């Protein structure tokens, strides 16, 4: 099986939770295209911020597997001026439900190459897959 790391926000992690689904937009559809059942996600939410200004640091809230092959269904469950619908899917239930910060564990991270510039690793990417090694490491501090 393949492990992968999903890059979300909060709000879509709900409707995620909600609905057991992981969706990508058409330009990520050839990685998820090499998504199969019982492949392994880790969920990970961008930072952010509330409406007071405060700010929501990155973390994993979660790992899911897959139960699904990949298909397409542009039903409107998900939240973006734009309205991206994440057509591309893969049905999946929960593993783990827990949140870790995700700052604290870049340096353990060998996916990671550059630590002082990180955000190159996710930058432009829905979801990239993870070495074995990173996901142990996820799965027990999530445990």
């Amino acid at each position: 099986m393949t492990y992968w790391i999903c890059i979300t926000n909060r709000e879509n992690w709900e409707v995620i939770k909600r609905h057991n689904v992981w969706g990508v937009p058409k330009k990520h559809k050839n990685t998820l295209s090499r998504v199969k059942p019982g492949d392994k996600l880790v969920i990970y939410v961008r930072q952010e911020k509330d409406k007071e200004g405060n700010l929501l640091e990155p973390k994993i809230v979660g790992i899911y597997e897959v139960t699904s092959e990949p298909y397409v269904d542009f039903s409107r469950i998900f939240k973006p001026g734009g309205k991206e619908t994440y057509p591309y899917r893969v049905k999946i239930k929960p593993i783990k439900i827990g949140e870790i910060n995700f700052k604290p564990l870049i340096n353990d991270l060998k996916f990671i190459k550059n630590k002082k510039r990180w955000s190159m690793h996710f930058f432009g990417k829905a979801m990239r897959e993870l070495p074995e090694e990173d996901y142990k490491l996820i799965e027990k501090l999530l445990l």
